[PDB]
């Protein structure tokens, strides 16, 4: 919890943060074409079921990258535009325990890697490369669910755990300070 060197906030299944792509090197309108994606975070549950985070513009059509707990387990998936590609841990997460999780794509190549397991890789189809996304992140839950009836339940169901050190490409997220939507703030 926030009280003691790491700062971990509590997600009670309702709760989920807005962040934007705010750090840099890692204009107006418009949209990125991110050649990659790094996600490294600590999170500390008793979910089977939860949507960790989802990178992208949250519309119908759009780009997507996602980390959710899908029966037990943490996995990765991403459409780029050529269809989505699922990457699933081997290492079970409910165990109420601070678990490491850290996950990140190079154009079609994915790798994901939960504890000490080894890394689960795999690439999405011949063709995208690059997620076109405005840059908006989410973490515990979504604003828009709709983009979630393409997929497992997991992804339409809040995160209720505790979350710490989230990591976007090279830059720590401060949870609390740079959330958008002016959330509820518990901690762990
Ligand atoms: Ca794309």
């Amino acid at each position: 919890k926030a009280a003691g060197d790491a700062e971990a906030i509590a997600f009670d299944g309702r709760t989920y943060m807005e962040y934007h792509n705010a750090v840099t090197k890692s204009a107006e309108p418009s949209e990125k074409a991110l050649q990659s994606n790094h996600f490294e975070l600590s999170i500390k549950t008793e979910a089977t079921q939860g949507l960790i985070l989802w990178s992208g513009k949250g519309l119908e059509r759009s780009d997507y990258i996602a980390l959710a707990i899908v029966d037990g387990f943490v996995q990765m998936m991403y459409d780029l535009g050529s269809k989505p590609v699922v990457l699933r841990s081997t290492v079970p997460i409910n165990t109420n325990h601070w678990t490491h999780i850290k996950a990140y794509r190079v154009q079609r190549e994915g790798s994901l890697q939960v504890g000490n397991e080894a890394p689960i890789t795999g690439s999405s189809p011949l063709g995208a490369t690059q997620l076109d996304t405005d840059g908006a992140l989410w973490l515990g839950g979504m604003e828009r669910l709709s983009v979630a009836h393409k997929l497992p339940k997991a992804y339409s169901t809040g995160f209720i755990g505790c979350i710490r050190d989230v990591i976007v490409d090279r830059q720590e997220l401060h949870l609390v300070e740079d959330a958008l939507n002016n959330p509820t703030i518990l901690h762990c």
